[PDB]
């Protein structure tokens, strides 16, 4: 498929990398530089994701959101190639490998979604994803990729309290411990308006608040209920 | 029991990103220190990861490598309490993430060598983890929390080379044409030549061009499969 151009660019850049990291003199711009050039390496290994993720059982909007994100990550690799600042270069490779851990999310959440029985969880998948489509959507018309990080960043959090959904769901499902039972559901319930918070909220900023603030009350409870 | 005092640090430092953020007004400044709040969130993710590793893993060397991350984790993170910077604490926590992940990968590429009978993979294992001990051992000495960032990061790349060599010979013992397996073998020996020269490397930069030059080789067969 495409992958295997889009491995040809990351290997392209990888030699330039390291070429540039010889004719370096400052040990920290050597490193820094060599950074890169294993980020890139890292990307193309996140690229093998993308064959679980097209199987028939996965959700089409999760294959959708995956075809977006393999198009920034190839625009931004061709942007790298048209770029002489190092730094520059860097934040291009980085929003890029940022991007690509969001397929490693999308592959999670296909998992999740085969075992998951809590049609709660399912609806409010489907909320979340369209929350990140329009962080998507966003990425794909910016420019500057210090704006498409916030963006990717913002839907990275995003899957990580889907994921903490489907966990505190779990508890609620398993746990014996009347306590526990009554904490999972004052979390799941503030996490809830949480959420409609960040789906009303215009500024990616406010959405990350909102976000870090349900992952924060999760956390406290999944701590609470480890074994140990 | 160490875990419930590393979350209080952790949610300690997270109260006071957000109130940092509450009290900005730059935009650009406000999502930054947000970002540091949710990498500590994420991090505080990985102690349940390394904990559900301690309630199962019953090697030793499990065990001990988890609690000198941890131990390494916590000195870390009071630094990172006593430190005004944002950007020090943001470095101070992704160093401390990246030892997170070191264990569990550490975990998950002993338990594929435990599986393992293919005597030049257990030795190939053992010399990755050879390195990756005196790497680790290194950054518990240094005091510079940039020089720590560099020792965990090789020591990283270092066990994302060991999975891709266990993924290589796999494809070469499932693999139907012949000359793909040949193939596959010259890619071997080559990055154990590699690796050879990492080990005989002093700079961390040095040991790091060896191992990114390996795992180049090694994800060309990752595709062409």
């Amino acid at each position: 498929p495409e992958l295997d151009e889009l491995w040809k660019r990351v290997k392209k850049l990888v030699t330039e990398l390291l070429e540039q990291a010889e004719r370096a003199g400052d040990p920290e711009e050597i490193f820094k530089l060599l950074e890169v050039a294993a980020a890139l390496v890292f990307l193309a290994e996140m690229f093998l994701r993308l064959a679980a993720i097209q199987e028939k059982a996965t959700d089409p909007e999760i294959q959708e959101l995956a075809e977006r994100v393999l198009r920034l990550i190839k625009r931004l690799l061709e942007e790298a190639e048209r770029a002489g600042d190092p730094r520059r270069i860097r934040e291009l490779v980085e929003v890029a490998s940022q991007l690509a851990f969001l397929l490693e999310l999308f592959y999670r959440l296909k998992e999740i979604q085969e075992r998951a029985t809590d049609p709660e969880i399912q609806e409010l998948a489907e909320r979340v994803l369209r929350l990140i489509k329009k962080l998507l959507k966003a990425a794909e018309e910016a420019g500057d990729p210090r704006k498409i990080h916030k963006l990717v960043f913002v839907a990275i959090v995003l899957l990580f309290l889907l994921q903490t959904f489907y966990r505190l769901k779990e508890i609620q499902e398993k746990a014996t411990d009347p306590e526990i039972q009554r904490k999972a559901q004052e979390v799941l319930e503030k996490i809830k308006r949480l959420l409609e918070a960040a789906e009303r909220a215009g500024d990616p900023a406010k959405i990350l608040l909102y976000v870090i603030r349900a992952l924060l009350l999760a956390m406290e409870l999944k701590f609470a209920y480890r074994k140990r």
